[PDB]
This record gives C-alpha cells, sequence and structure tokens, in this order.
C-alpha cells in the first residue's frame, strides 16, 4: 500500500546512513505523483529534509519554499527554511575562511 511505501522512505530518511537517505528520497519521489493534496505536502517536507542530510543545500531550499508557497501557515516548513539557511549561510563563510 502507499501508506507503508511512505513509512519505509520515511525510515530512510531517517537513517543514519547515507545510502539509505538516497534511496529514500528516491521512493519518496516516486510517491509523489500518486499522492493526495496532503499526501503530497508530507512527501516534499522530507524530500527537503533528506536533502538536506545530504548537505544538497539548495535543492532542500527549492522544496521547503515550494510548500511555503502551498502551506505558508507550516510552522515546521519555516523552520526547515530557517535551517536550510543557516546552513548554506555557514557553508559560504567556510568556503573562503
Ligand atoms: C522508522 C523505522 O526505522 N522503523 C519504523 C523501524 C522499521 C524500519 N524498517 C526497515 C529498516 C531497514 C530494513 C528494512 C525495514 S522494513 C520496514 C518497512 C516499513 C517501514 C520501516 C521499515
Amino acid at each position: 500500500s502507499k501508506s507503508d511505501q511512505f513509512e519505509y522512505a520515511w525510515c530512510l530518511v531517517r537513517s543514519k546512513y547515507n545510502d539509505d537517505i538516497r534511496k529514500g528520497i528516491v521512493l519518496l519521489e516516486e510517491l509523489l505523483p500518486k499522492g493526495s493534496k496532503e499526501e503530497q505536502r508530507d512527501y516534499v517536507f522530507y524530500l527537503a529534509v533528506g536533502n538536506y542530510r545530504l548537505k544538497e543545500y539548495e535543492k532542500a531550499l527549492k522544496y521547503v519554499r515550494g510548500l511555503l508557497q502551498t502551506e505558508p501557515q507550516n510552522n515546521q516548513a519555516k523552520e526547515l527554511e530557517r535551517l536550510i539557511d543557516k546552513a548554506m549561510k555557514k557553508d559560504g563563510l567556510l568556503e573562503v575562511l
């Protein structure tokens, strides 16, 4: 079912290993067209999470900015954007340090 596939992908994105994170991202992109309104919004949040944990901050930011245009009152999405911003800001500083 779709709920079990999501839970599997969710756990992959929270895994301690980067192979799993990348797999979970792939599975999440597969689930996305088959999803209801609410499901897709969930998938997108964890796609931004997974990309953030992989240091793919520009992709993470792309997803979270869309989520915020769809659900502007989503405080969890606001927090994740804040974190992505902080990470990219510091990465830029370190690049020329
Ligand atoms: C989120 C999490 O880690 N849970 C719920 C424990 C079960 C983890 N797995 C899992 C991990 C590694 C290999 C196989 C499986 S089977 C499976 C199926 C659906 C959801 C999670 C998990």
